[PDB]
């Protein structure tokens, strides 16, 4: 049948009202009175600089859309790219099962890159643009992108198809007739970590995730490709790795796999940044080559923090050489990335102290067999790793490390520096260690387990109850978390901040729920880094969720559609 209710904004809300016959005045869609009566309409994230949306929609034609390209350069093919989606954007405003009728004005998209030849990705790259919608004579519309490279140019092609609203009473797509947007990002590094060794995931899973990333103008894909569970990355140099160390022959990433994935991203301005986590973090593919210790040491609680315990021992020579090869296989095929994550989590001294030949080897260079002695080993082996990668990657890059017991503030500098190493946090926000480290002026990549974990919140996978960092994450609270708050006069030093999807409890089947939509909320907060609270993104929120559906995003369901419709009888 057809629709029978309309809404009207009423101070801020849409309220549902019965589309009664005996009126004079034109019925609003329930998205048609979202665009006017909320701040900032249905846009996600939200412009940090001029946001003036005007009042009023105009028809468009869905078929009457043309991109033009004004200038050309080395971008050509990832512009001409963008502009080709263009249309699929502007179509997930119109519901699946719905079509518009084919009236109303022309589109004319014009894309203006003040610099066409810039396509690398890098920390003080310009994502910022300038968006432009007028009526142009009497049957078209003028869009204008102005951008300083094709990133920016990139995000206002996102933001320009938000501006469009399927009118659901009349069967009309509309697009917001007046608009001046101009925009940036507060930070430069807006990621999603995906672990894909604690399980696999399909690379169909992986790019539909980087479609939803770009969607809201998140930058960075951090694919953290091994653990102890299994070492799915394709190494032609080292291939007992993967055929040993794969969960099946069908659950890797072949170089042409991880080329495809790669691409995607930069079409979408994702940066697909590699990690190799060393020295703990390894096991399945290293049998047989006695370049590990404690591989499956049981009990494993005396040696690891989850099972299956295994590190690599710093002590072989032969040991660099495989580490070099793997870079280098890495770099190959992850060629848009302008960093390298080396991890650096949970080292276990325990672990290290049960083998014959490490002992040995501290004895012979005069180190104790304490704790701090094996800080010493530890610092060895992330000299020399960090030369390998460096050979790798044909050039010195920033590397990232996690917290830990190495990058303790107090001594950090004994070990790295602030120029060369990036400081990944996971500690809880108020840690001591955060201010300590900005003082000593590291830069922070902000993962703190209390807001930014999605794994959180399910049942234990060892034993019963539930996982370690439980309660469940709402967006409320990913929203929330602040990095200028966190750091305060260091802003500056913090590069973003990134959700953390660990895979102990997660793969191809629930990749979709576990980031979206919460990843929108570190989205809009890292995009905008708004002074306002979740509170007043909530409706806009709720819309952008609607949005990932749209898209074939499978994404967690945040309220009863109800309150999505009768704006502000839902609170608390
Ligand atoms: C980088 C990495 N990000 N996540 C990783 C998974 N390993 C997590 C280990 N772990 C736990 O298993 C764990 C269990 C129970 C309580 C706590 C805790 N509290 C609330 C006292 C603080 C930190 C951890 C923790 C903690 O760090 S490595
Ligand atoms: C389209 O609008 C832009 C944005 O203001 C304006 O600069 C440009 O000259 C216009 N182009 C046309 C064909 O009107
Ligand atoms: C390592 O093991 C030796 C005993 O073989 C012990 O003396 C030393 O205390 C241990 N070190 C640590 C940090 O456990």
């Amino acid at each position: 049948e057809d629709v029978v209710w309309r809404w009207s904004c009423d101070n801020g809300k849409c309220v549902k009202l019965k589309n009664d016959p005996r009126s004079s005045e034109p019925a609003l869609s329930l998205e048609a009175c979202k665009m006017f009566c909320n701040e900032y309409g249905l846009l996600w994230p939200r412009p940090t600089g001029e946001a003036d949306l005007g009042n009023f929609l105009s028809k468009i034609n869905l078929n009457s859309i043309e991109v033009k390209i004004l200038k050309k350069g080395a971008t050509d093919d990832l512009m001409e790219a963008a502009a080709k989606r263009f249309k699929e954007q502007v179509s997930l405003a119109i519901p699946r099962g719905s079509t518009p009728k084919l009236t109303g004005k022309a589109v004319d998209v014009y894309l203006v890159n003040e610099n066409p030849n810039e396509k690398a990705f890098s920390l003080e790259m310009d994502e910022s643009y300038g968006l432009r919608v007028s009526p142009s004579g009497a049957d078209r519309v003028n869009a204008t992108i102005t951008a300083n490279s094709f990133f920016g140019m990139r995000h206002g092609l996102e933001t320009l198809s938000q501006l469009f609203v399927f009118d659901d009473i009349r069967d009309h797509l509309l697009m917001v007739r007046d608009v001046n947007i101009s925009d940036k990002p507060v930070y430069p590094y807006r990621g999603i970590l995906l672990d894909t060794a604690r399980n696999y995931y399909s690379i169909e899973s992986i790019k539909r995730t980087i479609e939803a990333m770009a969607a809201v103008k998140l930058n960075t894909l951090h694919w953290h490709i091994t653990d102890s569970q299994s070492f799915p990355f394709v190494t032609t140099k080292r291939p007992n790795l993967y055929k040993f160390g794969a969960l099946s022959p069908q659950k890797v990433y072949t170089k042409a796999a991880i080329r495809e994935v790669v691409r995607f991203g930069l079409e979408r301005g994702v940066r697909v940044l590699p990690e190799f986590d060393a020295p703990a973090h390894v096991g399945e593919g290293w049998q047989d080559t006695d370049l590990t210790v404690c591989f499956k040491a049981e009990p494993w609680k005396s040696y690891c923090v989850e099972p299956p315990c295994g590190q690599l021992n710093p002590t072989k020579d032969e040991l660099y050489q495989y580490l070099e090869d793997i870079y280098s296989d890495m770099a190959e095929v992850f060629d848009t990335t302008d960093i390298f994550h080396m991890g650096g989590d949970e080292v276990s001294e325990a672990c290290w102290n049960s083998s014959d030949s490490i002992q040995n080897f501290m004895m012979q260079n005069r180190w104790d067999l304490d704790k701090e002695s094996f800080l010493k080993l530890w610092n060895y082996f992330q000299q020399k790793a960090q030369d390998k990668a460096y050979k790798a990657f044909g050039k010195k890059l920033p590397l990232i490390l996690w917290t830990s017991t190495l990058t303790n503030y107090k001594h950090i500098d004994d070990y790295l520096n602030k120029d060369d190493y990036i400081i990944q946090v996971w500690t809880t926000g108020v840690d001591p260690q955060i201010k300590g480290l900005l003082e000593k002026g590291y830069r922070l990549i902000m993962s703190n387990y209390d807001a930014l974990y999605f794994d959180c919140g399910y049942g234990a996978w060892v034993g019963a109850g539930n996982n370690w960092c439980s309660p469940y994450i709402g967006w409320q609270k990913v929203y929330d978390n602040s990095p200028a708050v966190i750091a305060l006069e260091h802003r500056d030093q913090v590069l973003g901040g990134e959700a953390a999807l660990w895979s102990e409890q997660s793969d191809t089947s629930t990749l979709d729920g576990r980031l979206w939509p919460r990843a929108a909320a570190l989205a809009e907060r890292l995009w905008a880094e708004p002074a306002t609270s979740w509170q007043d993104a909530e409706y806009r929120m709720l819309h952008i969720r609607e949005r990932f559906v749209r898209m074939g995003i499978q994404a967690e369901s945040l309220q009863p559609e109800w309150c999505y419709q009768n704006e502000g009888y839902c609170y608390s």
